[PDB]
This record gives C-alpha cells, sequence and structure tokens, in this order.
C-alpha cells in the first residue's frame, strides 16, 4: 500500500478534527474514565480513542492509511461490544462511523 505522505497527513488531521467536532463524538474524545466504568478495561483488550489517535498522527505513527483506519475501527468495535445496541453510547458509534466513512471516502 501507498505510504502516507506529508500531504496525506494534512488530510488525516482534517479528518480527525472533523470527527472530534462531531456532536456525537463525546464518548470517544478521550480514554474511557475507569472511574465511570470500573469493568471497562477488563472487558476491552485494546482500548482506543480520538486523543490517542491525535497523538499518533502528531508523532507520524501511521505509515499506511490502513493502520489509521484500523485504529478508528477499534473505537467503534470496542463501543458496540461494550454497550448494548439500545445504549446512547452505541448510537454514537453508529452515527460517527457512518460519518467517518463519508470523510474517509473523500480523503481517499
Ligand atoms: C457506559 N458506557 C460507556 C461509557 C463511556 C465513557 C464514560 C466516561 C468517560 N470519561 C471520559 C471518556 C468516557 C467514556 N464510554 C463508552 S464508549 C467509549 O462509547 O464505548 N461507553
Amino acid at each position: 500500500l501507498t505510504p502516507l505522505t506529508e500531504k496525506d497527513y494534512e488530510g488525516l488531521k482534517r479528518v480527525l478534527r472533523s470527527l472530534q467536532a462531531h456532536k456525537m463524538a463525546w464518548p470517544f474524545l478521550e480514554p474511557v474514565d475507569p472511574n465511570d466504568a470500573p469493568d471497562y478495561y477488563g472487558v476491552i483488550k485494546e482500548p482506543m480513542d480520538l486523543a490517542t489517535m491525535e497523538e499518533r498522527v502528531q508523532r507520524r505513527y501511521y505509515e499506511k492509511l490502513t493502520e489509521f483506519v484500523a485504529d478508528m475501527t477499534k473505537i467503534f468495535d470496542n463501543c458496540r461490544y461494550y454497550n448494548p445496541s439500545d445504549s446512547p453510547f452505541y448510537q454514537c458509534a453508529e452515527v460517527l462511523e457512518s460519518f467517518f466513512v463519508q470523510k474517509l471516502k473523500g480523503f481517499k
């Protein structure tokens, strides 16, 4: 696959900022607070959140788009596994993942 260029990285920053600004993004902005879900980190093996992804973008951690998409998909998969399908948290993953897909297609 094609390495992420400096120009690609500016696009990833734009995509990440779009997700961080979405009104349904709140549960994903930062790592789950263990005090608000004391079982969360025993349930979810590989936590992920948008602030961790922002740190990784700023550090040029990602070499291929597939790696960035994989971290984003972890956010949504973790949410749907931890929460029941009628939870407001689950709803956020449904909305934000479709929004991410729209933005990802534009990024290409
Ligand atoms: C009750 N279920 C939950 C609770 C939370 C949660 C709680 C407190 C929090 N403080 C800072 C982030 C943060 C996230 N996040 C989810 S999530 C990421 O959508 O799977 N599900």
